[PDB]
């Protein structure tokens, strides 16, 4: 249905509120989630310090943890916090891989510098002749 | 050494330039970096079509590779292209990345959405009914 | 049901016919496949350039685009182009999984002849020497 | 260095061999290859039951191993061993991962049509049916 | 449901029965558990060869597994056999995954000793003088 | 060398230590190990609240921070350090790691009893009338 345009627009307000760059009733959903974060977010996260994904997470678990969000009845507003509890889940699932990804990236850079380029770099005057140089 | 500082902030430097947002002779390094990428981008995707990382990528492939650009010698324009190389693929990466994981969430919610919760919102006058009471 | 064998039938006549090799109503399924796909493979890759497969792929995004290939209602002919899609899905995936499976073993190999081996190998008088010996 | 495109050559020949499609002193080493697997293999997988690779595998581990192989000095013998030893992991690694692969498509496919496409299909006469239509 | 405190319930004990550590009507499932463990399980192996896991395992794979075990009816006694299957799946998943983890970290660990530490260590008597000092 | 053998026991001793189970001058290791971890873990997880490993884990980001843990000299008392680092790493990685695995399997359970099976165990008499026959 329109749902999925519904959880794609407020996952994209979410995380374009939080900072992260890549490049209707929406509006209500919007407003009411902020409410909602506004209201309980300490409330949530002494039992809730489960934050993050793993690549190899089932939508079983995440369908068992919901679950127990609305096990006894739906109402708008454990909708509302079911929206928001995947907004955080998102928000923190691309945090912390973006960090291991670039992390892992900028590692093998400064390996390979460090095994077949630095020795040149060393004897041809170091960093200083580059910007001399290429300057 | 103050390798992996260059590599962070040359990395950093190309993925905000792309728009991307989480939140010395480094500047040298940079201006060359964009010297570099404004020459040769279209010089390099035709047999450079590689484009991304998996989870499962080894250094030994990256070492591999970047061992072709440096095969017949060491000077300063290919340690140039060798941190545009590689910031490259961090955007990529990056790129590609985000977009799977932030999908997989939004299908999970879609999911859980169209299983657990469509009902009710049927039996309660759906989104319209919504914006009425939490507008 | 009987409805994994027709899978099976189809994703091996499939990967065979594209020339990838590992060692009933199922005929007029292959037909209908491959003249689905002698119709519309041009029709199909300029909005569909999804392709691949990530090792962390869920079953919900599956399900949500071959969804949106069945949202207006079930023929025939949609159920023809799901086993094509399957089909297509599943050669794509295979190549290019197999081919960062072999390039990351052949990787390690190269980087330990390199690495622990080379030396020795120069010390003996070369890859020629070998096929003097054991030649 | 040529070591790679050796690697390559040894590793494809070891594959095609075993029956595995995807669409110089080469020679001697494949021949040397096969002389080992035809005299050692019974030889070795008594204790040499390790077979798999593992998507998240270091090349750390690989380096241990093959180590072992090499831990009292390097000979002509070895290095084949090592070929050999090599070839056999990229065939054991395809094959398993493709069933895998190949698995968790079709498991995909018969899950859908059981649960979108089963009651159209019952409804409308079965395969049969189908049979009659696009036969 | 209390299905899920079931299935932890009888997780933990064949994990804690196999020797394995991190740290109601329950009883009647444990002990028709083990009492089909006592009867079945050499006529479950020969056939049964999959034992394992891979992080990239659906749920989808899964669950056609054993609708083929419920496949022509649902009585107590191939309940307790998917319990009992649940299990085993379990025991081997951790206990080959965790092999292959600790063996990762292991490998690493070696190979930095290798290569940073064991030239220092030879240079300073070895670990014997380390015995000498820090004993 | 023998270093993999020091690590391995190192590492064993560690987790059977933690209470994990899965069935020379090491000694002064361990005791080493044991007295460090007494001194200096309050020491040590303010800044180090890094913990985890990831299934896609790099050997070179391992060796980066390691690497400053040596960035100005080797003595005893930082390999010392080293040990107990790797120990902790391994730990946290098992613990974690095998948190996921079980919850995943558990989850897939519960979801398969909730959907295939609770219906019928409903028409039974429930798990009471199990415990009276099976009991």
């Amino acid at each position: 249905q329109s749902n999925r345009e519904l959880v794609v627009d407020f996952l994209s307000y979410k995380l374009s509120q939080k900072g992260y760059s890549w490049s209707a009733v929406k509006q209500a959903l919007r407003e009411a989630g902020d409410e909602f974060e506004l209201r309980y977010r300490r409330a949530f996260s002494d039992l809730t310090s489960q934050l993050h994904i793993t690549p190899g997470t089932a939508y079983q678990s995440f369908e068992q943890v919901v679950n127990e969000l609305f096990r006894d009845g739906v109402n708008w507003g454990r909708i509302v916090a079911f929206f928001s509890f995947g907004g955080a889940l998102c928000v923190e699932s691309v945090d912390k891989e973006m960090q291991v990804l670039v992390s892992r990236i900028a590692a093998w850079m400064a390996t390979y510098l460090n095994d077949h380029l630095e020795p040149w770099i060393q004897e041809n005057g170091g960093w200083d002749t580059f910007v001399e140089l290429y300057g």
